[PDB]
């Protein structure tokens, strides 16, 4: 059902050194629909060697030190190809990761949009070169150079397979870096198709290299590679710790875009059905596999009863089916491992004394696949595992509040800090919550809309740094000051012996 | 001679919890001239707790979330007191770390300059708040808020005691952070005087806290503290690895400003005496204890012989003495441990077959103190320890080159990448070298001028990140996007329940 591709190293299709493979499991049927290479340390070494050789080739005039206008042409051309292959790519995305077709089509528009946005950033880089720095001494002059950081290691998750890859590839390429992409072993199909798009577009050999494989066998040697200049990582807090620990012996820079347990605070002065839809979107869209999921609902006590009943009616109305089926609004979760973890979180919540308001069972009409009904859990306590840990399934927990200070304390009662949301008709209250909730992104009267134009990132256990936005390219650039002594006078610090 | 201070926690002078002290060793006389608190994990905990309580007090309205213009007044008040106390601070700096008085005096001007630059940055921050972001959908609006990252841990070295502390304190405070400074156990005197200035200017309690002590006893608990939001570190590559490994289980962000082995490339088309002075300044000033030291001279074969002869004439003319003595141009090195480490680098070079062109011994006229003559080592080989490793003494190594490709390969033949320099009458050649040398700072026709207006940092084993410059305040700020749905239409992704 999916293409049979190899690893992409030095602009050519390369089989894995050890000849091992991993299955492509369809989450709707539980069947193997293909295979991806099982990359190892030798394959990573080859991809890093190719990225290194491409960066230094012809003093870097073919890519790295070439004008931004040149790299922008390949970026815009990759975006044109993704739009051209949109139905096949969205279908492969739904087949590989389980997300509804409508979500996967949205993802493909954003992939091209992100390549387009960063092509403009590459052209904007030329104007930023040799930027003067005003000094307090007329005897000196200063200018800034913004050079590619070098060979970058890009490690991504399975929840937006091609989009997560694009978030790192598009700015890294725009900056003039050469890269090694290690996408998730759970969803590598569309990334291998991007490799085909690059080959088809004639992207210079070795500029983008793709090594598929298991986290410990392909990800870990890439993260710890002595010849990788920077690691840009997106994944769990658990893996983020290993990524930073692997970089420490080489004082190697990293960016960490990790998990979350984001809150949504819904006040009593809302349009109930509008607030309910955004709460369901904030926890159930992407099949609940949202890094920024507003997975803790903080609902005002005055409307809680009515709100909870409206949520259950909307949740029970969500069409759960094969992601390729018309009108699908909930697909299966990515894999068996993920499904079992979500099952365990749900049973632990029941054991701890929580109430399953709705869901927490397989949908009646779907005997096969990693299908889970939209789940709402009430009578939650702050000490429960379900309140503290990232579930990564369509599982929402609910806590009531009576005052604005109780809501802010409960919203910040997390060791994470990726995102947050506030729903209220009171504008001044929305302003207060936007200031007081500790997170990289606060939504007002919504939850989840993520624009390429704005910086994205977490605080605390959600990691550090910001990706995307007008500073997105700067993650892959190194600043060099060039300071010149322009006086013909001797320095005059030391006494001349003559 | 030095003042007797305690730790500075929550606006108070606080003795260390375990009551232990560390001597203040005068490097000129080798004698104990005072004592500093030997802080431990309990003292670090109290400092972090005070910074956290100050950040959160009154919803951050009096500091963290106050306008940048309010914090700017305190940064300007600190700068004015530094100038007011300049001769006494410069004298204490020379007594504590060993640098000549004229250098210590320059550092105090740079301390005040840095606080003034960051006060302007705090006022500029107010203009940057709530910045709009244009979106490709009219149903949404987006603005950016730049908030303090929170409680920050600032760990610094002894080579520019008050200035290194200032490089981190000024932008952190400008951003609205609260901080805990852990300065070096070898030079804590002026940093403790900064705490006295903070008290004098009425800095709100807990905003700045200072815990002195040994690196493993005070530095390490700070770097690994669960309530520290970010660690800004300056020190060796050896320590930098520990800082980053300590932060990893908490996914705690860090910036690392580490060591270097920076090259200076001198072409034949140069005024000899002018290139010589900059070469010596790039390796011997700060008594050779320069992170960005151009410790590797790459000299063109056509002028190498005359260049070495002129370097020896200038070096032998440097007045080596007590840093408080008029005309001092080279003081002793900071400590006995450093003095011994430098002597070992010189003997290992001699043992490895290198030539001691000049110096390499203690001055005959100075019986006491950690004094080492200006040293130049020639007939170097790239396998030698002296080529590879940071010496941190007034010790220069010399390599000859005949081609530009050879000079570039040699310049980049290091696992460091802090800085570099090129000296040549050919401007196009100077530009080629500025592009090819892999480092954060390239000086042209000079070596060492460091302006707080410009970003500063290293590549490779020299660390990552940039301090100072227009982006310096951003190391202490965390961006928050505020994205609002402005449409009166329902989202319309899911279907409203209407089924029978
Ligand atoms: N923008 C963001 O902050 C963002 C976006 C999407 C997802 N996420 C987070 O990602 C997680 C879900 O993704 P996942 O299950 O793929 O996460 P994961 O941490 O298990 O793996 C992510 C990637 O890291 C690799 N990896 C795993 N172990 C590794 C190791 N030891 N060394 C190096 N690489 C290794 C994996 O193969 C994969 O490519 C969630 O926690 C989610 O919140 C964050
Ligand atoms: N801008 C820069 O890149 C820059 C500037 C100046 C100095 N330096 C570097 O600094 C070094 C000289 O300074 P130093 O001898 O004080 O360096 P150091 O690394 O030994 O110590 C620096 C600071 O870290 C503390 N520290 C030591 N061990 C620690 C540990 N285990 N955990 C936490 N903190 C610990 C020390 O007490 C001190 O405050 C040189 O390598 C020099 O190149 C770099
Ligand atoms: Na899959
Ligand atoms: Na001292």
């Amino acid at each position: 059902m999916v293409p049979l591709r190899q690893l992409f190293v030095d602009g050519e299709w390369r089989p894995p050194a050890q000849g091992r493979r991993l299955p492509v499991v369809n989450p709707t049927t539980e069947a193997h629909i293909g295979e991806i290479p099982a990359g190892t340390a030798e394959d990573v070494d080859a991809a890093v060697a190719a990225a290194r050789a491409a960066l230094k080739r012809n003093r870097g005039r073919d890519w790295a030190r070439a004008p931004g206008a040149v790299r922008a042409k390949y970026l815009r051309a990759i975006a044109a190809k993704v739009i051209e292959r949109k139905p096949e790519l969205a279908k492969l995305e739904a087949l590989d990761c389980g997300k509804p077709y409508d979500e996967a089509a949205w993802d493909m528009d954003d992939v091209a949009g992100c390549f387009e946005y960063f092509a403009d950033q590459a052209e904007a880089l030329d104007k930023r070169q040799n930027s003067p720095v005003s000094l307090p001494m007329e005897t000196f002059k200063c200018h800034l150079r913004r050079e590619p950081i070098g060979v970058v290691g890009l490690i991504t998750p399975w929840n937006y397979p091609l989009l997560m890859a694009t978030w790192k590839i598009a700015p890294a390429l725009a900056a003039g870096c050469t890269a090694v992409l290690k996408p998730s072993e759970l969803a590598s199909v569309t990334c291998l198709e991007l490799a085909d798009i690059c080959k088809e577009v004639g992207l210079p050999s070795g500029v983008l290299n793709i090594v598929t494989g298991l986290g410990p066998d392909a990800g870990a040697p890439l993260s710890a590679h002595p010849d990788v200049d920077k690691v840009a990582f997106t994944g769990s807090f658990e893996t983020g710790k290993k990524i930073m620990a692997s970089a420490a012996p080489m004082v190697k820079p990293v960016t960490l875009e990790l998990g979350g347990k984001s809150p949504i605070v819904v006040f009593d002065d809302v349009d109930i059905d509008k607030a309910v839809e955004w709460t369901l979107f904030g926890c159930f869209w992407t099949n609940g596999q949202i890094c920024s999921a507003t997975s803790r609902l903080l609902i005002h006590t005055k409307i809680a009863k009515k709100f909870n009943e409206r949520m259950v009616a909307w949740a029970k109305n969500i069409k759960v089916s094969d992601p390729l089926e018309e009108g699908c609004r909930l697909g299966p979760v990515v894999s068996e491992g993920q499904y079992e973890k979500i099952k365990k979180f749900i049973s632990n919540a029941k054991s701890q004394g929580a109430t399953i308001l709705t869901g927490g069972v397989r949908p009646a009409h779907l005997e096969k696949g990693f299908f889970i009904e939209p789940t709402i859990i009430t009578d939650i306590t702050t000490s429960m595992e379900i309140w503290r840990e990232e579930v990564f399934g369509p599982v929402l927990c609910v806590k009531e509040f009576s005052t604005e200070d109780e809501a802010i304390e409960l919203a910040n009662d997390t060791q994470y800090g990726l995102a947050g949301a506030v729903i209220s008709g009171d504008r001044e209250r929305c302003q207060r919550l936007s200031e007081e909730i500790d997170a990289g992104c606060i939504w007002v009267n919504c939850s989840q809309p993520c624009f390429c134009q704005a910086p994205w990132g977490g605080n605390k256990r959600s990691g550090f740094g910001r990706e995307l936005g007008e500073g997105g390219i700067d993650n892959y650039l190194s600043v060099k000051q060039v300071t010149e002594y322009i006086s013909d006078e001797p320095w005059g610090w030391y006494q001349s012996p003559s």
